[PDB]
């Protein structure tokens, strides 16, 4: 019943890459909320739940699938499911945890991990920060056939996070952010594995605060200014909507749009 959508990372490259992050995209936003050019996700309150999932569907060269489930309120990567076994990070409330159960209905064993899945979390268990997993098609490639091969024991905990982490960035955050898509793009183009830069770090960091900023913005103009990083480190100030245009591709519902105002 949710969408599917595929993507290889055999013989990946940045055409593919493009076309599945413009379909994550378009299957995550209905088009019923646009600000400052940017969209909008569907507001979580009053979402009916045949409306609250999308599904990506992961193959690898080592011809292996997983899929993982993303939630479309906030793109954020709820579990996955890997043959016969689903697994599910620790919801953060009720309803989120009754959510899910419409998830993977047809497999045969069902986990719900005792942690959260944001990053401070997935780092701990990684052993390892962001700022040192690699990203690229062949991270990709790896994680999931270490999805693949965890619950038959041959992925340690400190894998399955690290891997979880890949996932997050080259989906979800591609989704969230052109500038962090156009980064994987790069990595894909020359075949080239690197860890994020300050630039994608703090974009990630920031997407919250920034979905925030922009829809209470007065005109596009942000009542207090967001800090975030250049790749070099330096410091680089956020003060309206018109620089993030090209950055930033969908944002969190955070408020209402407010009304027109008649000139
Ligand atoms: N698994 C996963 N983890 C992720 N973790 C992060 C992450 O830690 N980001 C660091 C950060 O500073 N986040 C901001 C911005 C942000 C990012 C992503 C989403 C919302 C907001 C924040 O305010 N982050 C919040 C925590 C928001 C957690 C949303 N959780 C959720 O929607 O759970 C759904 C569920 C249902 C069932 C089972 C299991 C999970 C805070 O720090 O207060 C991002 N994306 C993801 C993601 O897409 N998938």
């Amino acid at each position: 019943q949710y969408p599917i959508i595929n993507f290889t990372t055999a013989g990946a490259t940045v055409q593919s890459y493009t076309n599945f992050i413009r379909a994550v995209r378009g299957r995550l936003t209905t088009g019923a909320d646009v600000r400052h050019e940017i969209p909008v996700l569907p507001n979580r309150v009053g979402l009916p739940i045949n409306q609250r999932f999308i599904l990506v569907e992961l193959s690898n060269h080592a011809e292996l699938s997983v899929t993982l489930a993303l939630d479309v309120t906030n793109a954020y990567v709820v579990g996955y499911r890997a043959g016969n076994s689903a697994y599910f990070f620790h919801p953060d409330n009720q309803e989120d945890a009754e959510a899910i159960t419409h998830l993977f209905t047809d497999v045969q064993n069902r986990y719900t991990f005792a942690f959260g899945g944001n990053y401070d979390r997935l780092e701990q268990l990684a052993g390892n920060l962001r700022e040192n997993i690699e990203l690229g098609n062949g991270p990709l490639e790896e994680a999931i056939s270490a999805l693949y091969y965890y619950s038959t024991g041959g992925t340690q905990l400190p894998t399955l996070a690290r891997s979880f982490i890949i996932c997050i960035q080259m989906i979800s955050e591609a989704a969230r952010f052109q500038y962090i898509e156009g980064e994987m793009r790069t990595r894909i183009r020359y075949n080239r594995r690197s860890a994020p830069d300050p630039s994608v770090i703090t974009l990630e960091n920031s997407w919250g605060r920034l979905s925030t900023a922009i829809q209470e913005s007065n005109q596009g103009a942000f009542a207090s200014p967001i800090q975030l990083q250049r790749r070099n480190g330096s410091k680089f100030s956020v003060y309206d909507v018109s620089i993030l245009i090209p950055i930033i591709a969908l944002m969190v519902y955070r408020c209402a749009p407010p009304p027109s105002s008649q000139f």
